[PDB]
């Protein structure tokens, strides 16, 4: 299975990228990022793995960047496979409250710091975490990079086809990939979840394949 990879994506803020074979276009590339405040970094998705958390985790340590914390889009694993470990390494981990009820109702270890309301700013004026509504799940977010002008839509964000819609609403998605293409098409990057990284464009087309998506059924 292919490695971790750690790419410097933009100023402080790293792609790393985890590959899971879930079985869908077999392995998948689940793109995170490791937004590095200054001297901290913030794992904002972990990997499905608790090796990669570690491995991910580590090479930051390593490079002296105390984590303070991870963040997850959603309760799937691709955004929370290492709170588990990031919590045994006490790694403040966070999850919005529905997606934790989300995990609570999976039997999943549920991210220790949770947050609720349309917007969540994880550290002040550097990470954002969104609630465009109901979409990809129930409780996806999509955290902001202000500073950077960057967007991680992770799994939101589906510019070629909607992906996993088993825990889609479908209905919902459209008003939701709206009121986001609303709020950050000030957007220089958008961090899709297993796409090459895009343009404020990414923003429009999930839109469109998220009516698109509806449209059908
Ligand atoms: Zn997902
Ligand atoms: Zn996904």
């Amino acid at each position: 299975l292919p490695d971790l990879k750690i790419e410097k994506l933009d100023e402080g803020v790293y792609v790393h990228t985890s590959f899971e074979e879930v079985n869908g276009w077999g392995v998948v590339p689940k793109h995170g990022l490791v937004v590095l405040v200054n001297a901290e970094a913030y794992l904002i998705d972990t990997p499905f793995t608790a090796k990669d958390t570690e491995k991910l985790v580590t090479w930051f340590v390593e490079r002296g960047y105390k984590i303070k914390g991870s963040i997850s889009s959603h309760f799937h694993s691709e955004s929370t496979g290492g709170i588990e470990w990031l919590n045994s390494r006490s790694i403040p981990t966070y999850a919005s409250e529905l997606t934790n009820e989300l995990l609570k109702k999976d039997g999943k270890v549920q991210a220790t710091n949770s947050f609720s309301g349309v917007n969540y700013w994880l550290v002040k004026n550097k990470i954002e975490v969104f609630y465009p509504g109901p979409g990809h799940t129930p409780d996806n977010v999509v955290v902001w990079l202000p500073e950077r002008k960057i967007l991680f839509g992770g799994c939101f964000i589906k510019p070629y086809g909607l992906g996993n819609l088993g825990d889609a609403n479908i209905e919902a998605w459209p008003k939701s990939a709206k009121l986001l293409k609303s709020k950050y098409g000030k957007a220089k990057l958008v961090v899709p979840s297993h796409s090459e990284v895009g343009d404020a464009s990414l923003l429009k087309l999930t839109l469109e394949q998220a009516v698109k998506g509806l449209n059908e059924s």
